[PDB]
């Protein structure tokens, strides 16, 4: 059931059967988290999910589009994912489309863009990093000296994130490996969307928005704790579907909310099927 970044949550038959609805890890998680949402969906629908790659949010859809191809050939494609994993599903139904595929659905579980944009900036770097200082001083007690910002401000995400876990070191914190680990990879790729080059779709989109985001996104960047009504999506999506499921965005993926998002779910791929 793991092939490389391919888990199989529900293995398609050998040959014939429903479509499969293709899954995307959020980030700091692994697509087991679309297990609620399966129960949910009609029964023998099969489910596969992409984990984790390397790169821009680009560079991903890259590594993904080709598996995509090789495991459904001309489609139909039903990409669909929660938080990081909605804007992935979302590359690559872009990148599906250039190469002519049919993509039949996009299901976006709460992946609502910041409401305001993330400067890609020397400023908003100093600022960001000026914000986790002072909330690490808080938490652990300590005082933070000086951020030497002149070499942050030249790195990227994982230049910077790299810079200040070698001082975190340094300075004689010893972090077990796994939370470094787990906490790196989960920070880089949030960031990553930040720079995500997003272009426009011309298919149908589903948005299934939540009331909020849950405070520590809004802790890690504080543009999220404003939402545009169409969840920043409207400009680039000319078939946008907002479905209301209320919650914290950290509760879209479970029960009870998931089950809202199944139901709606379930009837589009109901419609899908029968127009096979």
């Amino acid at each position: 059931q793991i092939d490389g970044f391919v888990r199989t949550l529900r293995a398609r038959p050998e040959a014939g059967g429903k479509v499969p609805v293709f899954v995307f890890h959020p980030a700091g998680g692994s697509t087991v988290v679309y297990e609620p949402l399966l129960g949910r969906l009609p029964a023998d629908t099969p489910m596969y999910g992409f984990e984790r790659v390397e790169g821009s949010i680009e560079e991903r859809a890259q590594q993904y589009v080709p598996k995509l191809i090789e495991m459904q050939g001309d489609g139909p494609y039903v990409l669909v994912g929660w938080s990081l994993g909605g804007v992935l599903a979302y590359a690559c139904a872009i990148g599906l489309r250039r190469l002519g595929k049919d993509v039949r659905f996009v299901g976006l579980i709460d992946a609502v863009r910041a409401g305001e944009e993330i400067p890609q900036t020397k400023e908003e770097i100093r600022k960001r990093w000026d914000r986790y200082a002072a909330f690490a001083e808080k938490t652990f007690n300590v005082t933070i000296p000086a951020i030497p910002y002149e070499q942050l401000e030249e790195l990227d995400n994982e230049g910077q994130v790299r810079f200040v876990l070698d001082a975190v070191s340094q300075s004689g914190v010893q972090i077990p490996a796994g939370i470094i680990e787990h906490q790196r990879t989960s920070y880089l790729d949030n960031r990553a969307i930040d720079t995500a080059q997003i272009q426009p779709y011309d298919g149908h989109v589903t948005l299934y928005m939540a009331d909020r985001y849950h405070d520590d996104a809004i802790m890690f960047e504080p543009r999220y704790a404003v939402r545009q009504p169409d969840g920043g999506w409207g400009e680039y999506v000319s078939d946008l579907e907002v479905v209301p499921i209320g919650g914290e965005h950290i509760q879209a993926i479970d029960e009870p909310i998931i089950a809202k998002v199944g139901e709606h779910m379930s009837r589009a791929l109901g419609q899908i099927e029968a127009d096979r």
